[PDB]
């Protein structure tokens, strides 16, 4: 009757439970709740196992790998705050469909809410930000395996996208050898042991009918607007677009090559918004669009339907309007919605947004974050990945870049977060194997500080470009208070990261012109090893140039 | 600007967006504070409109409308208790899959938790119940109509299965003419409101793929057990069933024709169970399964795999088989995995059936509500329907009865609620206007007695046979303690209904034997009104039977 | 090692527990998940069972009894939608204040979402409305009796108001002969089994400080407002407001009196109002105030202090005066804040109020609901109580009598749900031994009316006036539109209540004149039973008969 040695038979059942959903990848921080959980873990040779001690950073770690292996990820905590700092990265996947599996370690029922130890109420504490939550009873053998195997295989056979909060309570003893204790309850599962599928196979596809008018209004005057999608997806949207004569209109996270670039600079002309006022179709594929003239002219215009094509759930379309929301995958709705050769409707837009890329270019030279975004694609490692950063750095290159079609880009563009883009990166880079370019601000490098602990392990060259204007100067790009700007918005820091980088043995360079960051690139690539690159700029010189570049297109 | 008229016309927007969604049923209980949602439903031409002063039956009365017509039914309540009374139907919903709108009236967000009369915390009160959850904000103008619409479209559009909690905040005066507050606002929708589809089209589908090795296991020794599911339904699996060679075990709610009828005494004889050891798939379609005998041999059985096919989400199977959750229409599903003709592999079990029915055949003399639940198809109304209540009616109904294939069988078996019987039944006869035949326990009529209001208004002819076996024995068949059973469990009543009947006008039989029951039928299809006939038998005969006829049986 | 058996311990623990805390009452409705908890409470000799089939009519029995004992009392469901219906009184005791213990029998956790019958989440179904909420886990040795028993005793010890949610899942064989399984378990416990005191005593008390600058307030020109309280608070706060010099606005469920009688209707003067706005502070004590000019006054008045003195937690004044929310018992509360003799310094609203009541009185004489009301002083049973209902009786009653200091009033005017009315009646009753008068109007009848079952079983006569105006005519009274009125607002049942109390039993008078309705109450207070006396009158005749006093009593 030994406690321990049955914890860790039903921990096990869990752990293999999760392997016959394509669970490799298995976050794991360390702690003494968990020990169940860990150790079945451990001895599971299904899994690619990845430590780390700053929880809020191992959820963002496991966001990473998720968001590039489209697998889902298993995460392994201990109770008490370490299952809250798991929050961020949760509603992050909430928002952007990252499977998080999360298997919280819990006290037994016996000892919450009566002052123990690190024993907090956890079932329920991520609210609705979980696509399905579990609170695991008290282990006991009068519960049969094959209840424990369902419930593990409903949640995770139904799971669209998102978060599941998995939560498992252990009554200690949690240590001591092993015994028989639980070996037939477990043997009840019978020949599973040796299966590659779920006890219980519940798989129902969420997915939106093809639109049989399709035909119809292909011939009308739409526009394409082009979202957060995956590489491929990219490609073909930019192909069909062209196919069908319409405007593309492509995001940063687009990979569509943006045929018409700079769209945050031409969109403010009038000329630009009153030749797309004769749209009377827009066709949105993907979500979470960046630029801010974007937002505005998707807010403002009034066409007689709008479609946004994503394999999100709910409603994507802040101005709410009349129209479609199609879930499905986006290469396999263009199949099933193709293009037909028409000849395109536009004129004055093309014209538009080359003179807007010239206005850029002539603006090339000067040393700043806003030539870093136009010219960063010049500098996107060859067959590698691109992880962009939250506040300007995704903005400037939205506004200023035109980034290769189908060239992989990966952010945390759902909330926007600034909490956990190193982590993530190192994630987006583990589950890749690809060398990968990450971009940040000063506060964001910051913020997750201590995940340049994650960036000592990396497969393949990472370079950590830190932009260092002192601050987040996003807030001089808004029309904050002067007087309150300094204290209350920027919050300069006056520090650089040599020493950061120096602490966890991570080359760095600081160059002050373009020829010596060129020289930091080149040496940066020739080895599996994160370099950290500090690019220091004058606070408020990005902001201005993007103010300056969009007025001067708004005049053209 | 008018408070009184803008609430009318928010009010007007939430009732006209549902008519886009197949909303023609609204079910109205009195009250203040529902006035806007009132008003706005009594002014739009596309309802039916029913009204009840008991909104527990209100809400049964739409899970009736609901169950017969498959469309969403609206509810609108006051603030209050009231709203706290639609939370058995809703749950019911939640269980059976019945798409129930709460339109809840609520006080603005100032009168709450500030000792205000009628005044208490609705948001969230239905806890996870509905499948949708909507706290709209205080009414403004400042907050779109389009917004609004998409939210209710969002809601609806998206919904599986199960109830909308959608609460509705209104600020006084609530009383006042009408002006053009509000006008503009509502014209920002255009031509939608001459227009027949939602503001926003998001209906994506939920289901299972195609099983792509059907071909292998349909050629296996497979079990057919068919529960909840439509009348035309029934009649497919039970030709499907029947060209696969295949047993069928048809519950009462299957309306599959019960080829091999009185399952729940046949499956208590041990040759039938050997034989079905034999069965290696076993394919469930419907769920909710009636019998205590077909429930035992499910947790029994052991087949390789079990599949359950039904249109309802989540686990269904309370053993937790090895297997498969296929979520589907189960005409599609059907016609997505067809038979092939192969002969019957079953020997002992169709003669087991006939000879468990001739058994019950042979007692069937007695005026008992064994012997009606036995001979109850004599009594069903030519293209009518039967609803049946819960406790020993659908027990033995299910046990001694061989109903007839595609005759159409409702009732509330998710949660099993002898709470809302009358008023459900009430539904079912207003939603299809055929003649009803509904059959319930004496303390089941007594539970929701003040219903009898709404069954004098009935389309077409409806018999309410209420057993009157003086308190609840289904205590009387499990093995409840002699000694606490009068009090604590059977809790006789020691009444009758006629002044139940003739309270609200209703025509009343009494009989004593077959003969008079003819009588009290023939008269009762006569006329589109409501005919109550109360059978009294002795307490525990029924029950007494039912466990005299499992013993028999077994022992053939 | 028997399931049965040690849930039957488990339960034992749970009830006697209950039994330190003054639990007493016990209410049960039948089913078979809830054996353990039924049986142990059948078991425990400190218990007084009532027993009732419709939960929802049980739940208000209990919120009746625990409404005139002040005990704790407890509620034992089993599981599904019967757990659904305590829900309405559940809320009104989280308004004022009673202690329900809601034990409702559960399903084990591997029966939960698993198409189980008769399971549903639980869990957490009450939302915010319990004060305290208990989700049990699944029974087992492993967790000692002491954790159980202490885990009770918290929820019990610091619960000053409100009910407790205590769920309870036990898992099947439900029956079965009690064995020694549990036996040391539970003895564990020692000597506590003959103890009458908690295992923990945890009873810390919530009270507001003495208001230090009370002798400054008690020189200022105050008013001071009669809410809800006990008979002999009523009579305190009527000496200390008449030592002060105050004038006292006594609401019809405060029993002090009413010194200024027919205030809903002298409030609605110009020259009354005006004499108030020179009050510097309003000491309010009690709340749940009644009537309509009463409610008007207390939004439009701008004391410099507002104080709501009442043992209720939380805010208590829907106008949100600047001020002081004073949790105490009011005679304690009294005691801290003693009167000085001072000379009134109202001189015009004695005279109006005395000029109101005149207005009143010539108007007795018609056989109408007003003059019912007014006259209801002359039918109150010696050493009897009064429950008066929801809708128009409270109100004509507030308006238009002047009940006696001291003389037990009861409601439910916390949500004021027309929904249990007649069971609530039935614990009032119970719960005192005293002849009860309860005044209902006849939707409310309708609403509960299979709890004329209850009111089979009183200890002393009670007399239930069910006043008939066809309808619910609160709606003539407030402006309702006029088309819509009767069938969407009205909705007019036309029943009598002969054949309802025939059914049950009970005598009935159907009085047409004052000489026939005393000499029903006469008969009726001869025997401890229950006798509906049916009023039918006019459906607007009382409405509007308040409508005219309330016009005359403006003019003056
Ligand atoms: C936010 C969060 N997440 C994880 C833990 C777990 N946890 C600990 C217990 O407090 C508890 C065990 C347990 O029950 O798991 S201690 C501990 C290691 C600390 O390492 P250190 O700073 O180098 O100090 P040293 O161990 O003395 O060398 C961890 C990592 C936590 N406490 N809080
Ligand atoms: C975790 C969290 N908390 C706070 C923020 C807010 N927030 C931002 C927007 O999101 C700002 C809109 C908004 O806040 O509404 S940007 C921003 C500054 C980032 O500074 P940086 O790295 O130095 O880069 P820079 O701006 O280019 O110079 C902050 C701090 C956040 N995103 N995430
Ligand atoms: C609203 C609610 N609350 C309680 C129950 C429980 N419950 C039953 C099971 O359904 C459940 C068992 C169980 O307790 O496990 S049956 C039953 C008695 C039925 O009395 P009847 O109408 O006269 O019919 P008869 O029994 O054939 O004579 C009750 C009272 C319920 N179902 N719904
Ligand atoms: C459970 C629930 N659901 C609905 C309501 C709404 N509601 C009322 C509240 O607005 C008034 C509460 C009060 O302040 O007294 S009053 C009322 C009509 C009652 O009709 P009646 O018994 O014939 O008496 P009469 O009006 O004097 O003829 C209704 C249907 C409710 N209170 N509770
Ligand atoms: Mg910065
Ligand atoms: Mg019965
Ligand atoms: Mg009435």
């Amino acid at each position: 009757m030994s406690v321990s040695a049955f914890n860790r038979r039903w921990a096990a059942v869990i752990l293999e439970a999760l392997t016959r959903h394509g669970v490799r990848h298995i976050c794991i921080a360390p702690g003494s709740r968990s020990t169940p959980l860990t150790l079945a873990a451990a001895e599971n040779s299904a899994f690619i196992h990845h430590t780390h001690f700053d929880e809020r950073g191992l959820g963002h770690l496991a966001l990473g790998l998720a968001k590039v292996s489209k697998q889902p990820v298993a995460v392994i905590v201990t109770s008490g705050t370490a299952v809250a700092n798991l929050y961020p990265a949760l509603i992050e996947a909430g928002l952007t469909g990252e499977k998080l599996i999360l298997l919280t370690a819990d006290r037994p029922p016996e000892l919450i809410d009566c002052g123990a130890n690190q024993a907090i109420r956890q079932p329920g504490m991520f609210a609705s930000h979980p696509t399905h939550s579990i609170s695991l009873p008290r282990p006991t053998q009068d519960i049969p395996a094959r209840w424990l195997v369902s419930t593990i295989d409903h949640a995770l056979g139904t799971l669209h996208a998102g978060g599941v909060h998995i939560n498992c309570p252990f009554a200690e003893p949690l240590y001591g050898e092993m015994d028989d204790t639980g070996l037939s309850w477990q043997q009840r599962l019978g020949d599973w042991w040796q299966d590659d599928k779920p006890w219980l196979r519940e798989a129902p596809r969420l997915e939106s009918e093809k639109q049989r008018d399709w035909f119809f209004w292909r011939q009308k005057r739409g526009v394409v607007v082009a979202g957060r999608m995956s590489a491929e997806e990219g490609k073909k949207v930019a192909l069909w677009a062209q196919t069908l004569g319409w405007p593309l209109i492509g995001d940063v996270l687009s990979q569509t090559g943006q045929p018409l670039p700079c769209a945050d600079l031409w969109l403010g002309n009038a000329k630009a918004t009153s030749e797309l006022q004769q749209a009377q179709i827009v066709v949105q594929l993907g979500s979470s669009l960046t630029g801010k003239r974007l937002l505005q002219w998707q807010a403002s215009c009034e066409p007689e339907e709008y479609w946004i094509v994503d394999d999100i759930e709910g409603r994507l379309d802040p101005a709410h309007h009349r129209g479609r929301r199609l879930i499905a995958n986006i290469a396999d709705w263009l199949e099933l919605h193709p293009a037909e050769k028409r000849q395109p409707w536009c004129v004055e837009i093309p014209r538009l947004a080359e003179q807007a890329m010239q206005a850029v270019i002539a603006r090339r030279d000067a040393f700043g974050e806003a030539q870093l975004a136009h010219r960063i694609c010049d500098y996107l490692p060859e067959q590698g990945q691109l992880f962009v950063g939250n506040s300007l750095v995704v903005a400037l290159i939205d506004a200023l870049s035109q980034l290769p079609a189908g060239y992989p880009v990966y952010s945390n563009r759902g909330a926007s977060g600034i909490d956990g883009l190193l982590s993530t990166a190192a994630g987006v880079q583990r589950a890749s194997g690809k060398p990968t370019l990450a971009i940040v601000g000063d506060l964001s490098a910051l913020y997750d500080l201590n995940a340049l602990a994650l960036l000592r392990q990396v497969s393949a060259p990472l370079v950590l470009i830190v932009v260092n204007n002192n601050g987040g100067q996003i807030f001089s790009l808004l029309p904050t208070p002067q007087s309150e700007r300094e204290r209350f918005y920027l919050m300069p820091q006056n520090v650089h990261f040599e020493h950061a980088a120096a602490m966890f043995e991570l080359k760095y360079h600081r160059p002050q012109n373009w020829q010596e960051l060129e020289t930091a690139f080149a040496d940066a690539w020739r080895t599996p090893t994160t370099t950290v690159i500090e690019m220091v700029v004058n606070d408020t010189d990005g902001a201005q140039t993007l103010q300056q570049l969009l007025a001067q297109v708004s005049h053209l």
